[PDB]
């Protein structure tokens, strides 16, 4: 049993209420727990954690509106030279330093934190779909232990409604990257 929706066709139309799929509660506001990471793996620019695959569960997809979906991500950039990488959160004086989060499409290519840098077009289907992603902590130098939390949002660029492109970039949900770094 679908077991979804409050009771009515979406009786709230403030904004761009066009999302082909309604995004599961278990995916809109997801806490991606990357766990503790060793500072060993975070010691030069380009060093990375073990990484983790997270996905976006899109319920009651319609293919008339959009036979496809992309996502984009947005957060505080760790630095100017790293507009691809999140700045953690909380204690900017007690979390880890020289490390941030990244988000990669399913191919493994690092997405940019502009909220409009779309990613790997998952051809959808009627019913239920999931776009997988990867995430991992990226060091920009000699990283340190402490805490490693961040909170992006993600967006959903639907597309594939006719003509040849036809795209709609709605919001998508919160991505609470949680985890920490330990001094090995």
């Amino acid at each position: 049993a679908a077991t979804t929706v409050n009771g009515g066709t979406v009786h709230f139309k403030g904004e761009v209420v066009n999302a082909a799929c309604a995004v599961d509660a278990g995916s809109v506001d997801q806490t991606v727990q990357l766990g503790q990471v060793r500072t060993a793996s975070l010691a030069q620019e380009g060093a990375t954690s073990s990484a983790v695959g997270f996905n976006i569960q899109l319920n009651d997809c319609d293919t008339n509106v959009a036979s496809k979906a992309a996502v984009a991500f947005l957060g505080t950039a760790i630095d100017a030279g790293h507009t691809n990488v999140l700045a953690l959160q909380s204690s900017a004086a007690g979390s880890a330093t020289n490390v941030g989060v990244q988000i990669l499409d399913r191919t493994g290519a690092a997405l940019t934190l502009d909220g409009a840098t779309f990613s790997s077009e998952t051809t959808l289907n009627n019913g239920t779909n999931t776009i997988p992603f990867q995430a991992r902590y990226f060091a920009t130098g000699a990283a340190t232990p402490g805490a490693a939390n961040a909170d992006a949002t993600f967006k959903v660029q639907y597309q594939g409604g006719g003509g040849g492109g036809a795209a709609t970039t709605v919001n998508g949900g919160t991505v609470h990257f949680k985890g920490e770094v330990v001094n090995a």
